[PDB]
């Protein structure tokens, strides 16, 4: 298999992207207070 | 084709979390002054 590879690694960084997007959104806590 | 299509998804989510991990490093600025 090969496609099931891409298939499993953009979910992965979807995921990674998600996560770090919630990151984001914590700081903005840490600068408005 | 398809695969083809998958390389530039996956290396776009790439550069999603990438530009996105950049902006989380410009809060941490927000936050320490």
């Amino acid at each position: 298999g090969s496609m099931k590879q891409l298939e499993d690694k953009v979910e992965e960084l979807l995921s990674k992207n998600y996560h770090l997007e919630n990151e984001v959104a914590r700081l903005k806590k840490l600068v408005g207070e």
